[PDB]
């Protein structure tokens, strides 16, 4: 199995959870939870101190559950657990969203790297579809980078092994009509992808309020309809990006943005095109 940690034991590497900005140990806020910069004398570490009581322990267990049967290159590593704690390696990129979005000063991605993390993330979706789980949260915050830019799919909370729920989670701006209707599918997955996707072509965020269309999702209906074209949506932080590599990753997107959820096509297919593409 894996390394089981004590409550008294995380307390003390937080630095009693100090919620600082690292500009002058809070280095970001994170869906029902919070990460601090802790550490275990060599080997830096990331600390998910956990804010309805019965379904937060059961999004904390869960995490655990899916965390101990998935390893992959492409998937985070749960190091420990534990008022609430989960400890991780510190991805030293931190996310996807905030490098397509260049945060704290942090060099535009480049077209090159952009593809190698798309492959990245289809290569770890895989390895879930492959072990007969669902991940229902797919978004570039989920997806984490490490030292060499390498794609890591994170959080678990919500994750499950064509079915209907009662209680609908996730992100509206990447959930599939389906599962805004209370459907649990793996094919949700690859919606959620495609909006990524766009992101990492356009590095625009998949919502913003103070912008028309307000949803990223929105260009493909623009693009189709010939009111623009991709290279009106091309991030222009690039300089290395050619119209070849980018029109066959939107044409990916383009298919796992589908309405209609069986003809969109498997994660293996989507896999198998971006390995194409390059
Ligand atoms: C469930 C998931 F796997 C848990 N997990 C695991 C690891 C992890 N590692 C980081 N590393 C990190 C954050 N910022 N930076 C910066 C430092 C400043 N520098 C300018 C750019 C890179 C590096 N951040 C995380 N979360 C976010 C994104 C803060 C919210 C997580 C995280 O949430």
């Amino acid at each position: 199995r894996f390394h089981s940690f004590s409550f008294y034991e995380l307390k003390n590497v937080t630095n009693n959870f100090d919620e600082r900005p690292i500009s002058v140990n809070k280095m970001g806020e994170g869906g029902f939870g919070v990460v601090y910069k802790g550490y275990v004398n060599n080997t830096t570490v990331a600390v998910k101190k956990l804010a309805t009581t019965e379904e937060l322990k059961q999004q904390f267990d869960q995490e655990i559950k899916v965390m101990a049967k998935c390893q992959h290159e492409n998937l985070v590593e749960l190091l420990g657990f534990s008022d609430l704690c989960l400890v991780y390696v510190y991805m030293p990129n931190g996310s996807l969203l905030d490098r397509l979005s260049c945060l704290d000063g942090t060099p535009p991605l480049s077209w090159h790297m952009r593809c190698k993390i798309a492959q990245g993330a289809a290569n770890g979706i895989n390895f879930l579809h492959e072990n007969h789980h669902i991940h229902r949260d797919i978004k570039s915050a989920n997806i984490l980078l490490d030292e060499a830019f390498t794609a890591k799919i994170s959080d678990f909370g919500l994750a499950r092994a064509t079915v209907m729920t009662s209680r609908i989670v996730g992100t509206t701006a990447y959930m599939a009509p389906e599962a805004l209707r209370g459907e649990i599918t793996p094919k949700s997955d690859i919606y959620s992808f495609g909006v990524v996707l766009l992101e990492i072509i356009t590095g625009l965020p998949a919502v913003d309020e103070h912008r028309e269309p307000q949803l990223l999702l929105d260009i493909k209906e623009e693009i189709e309809d010939e009111e623009k074209t991709i290279e009106d949506y091309i991030d222009k932080k690039m300089n290395d990006a050619d119209s070849t590599s980018v029109e066959a990753m939107y044409s990916v997107a383009s298919q796992c943005l589908h309405e209609k959820k069986n003809k969109r096509p498997d994660i293996k297919k989507v896999q198998q095109l971006l390995q194409e593409m390059t």
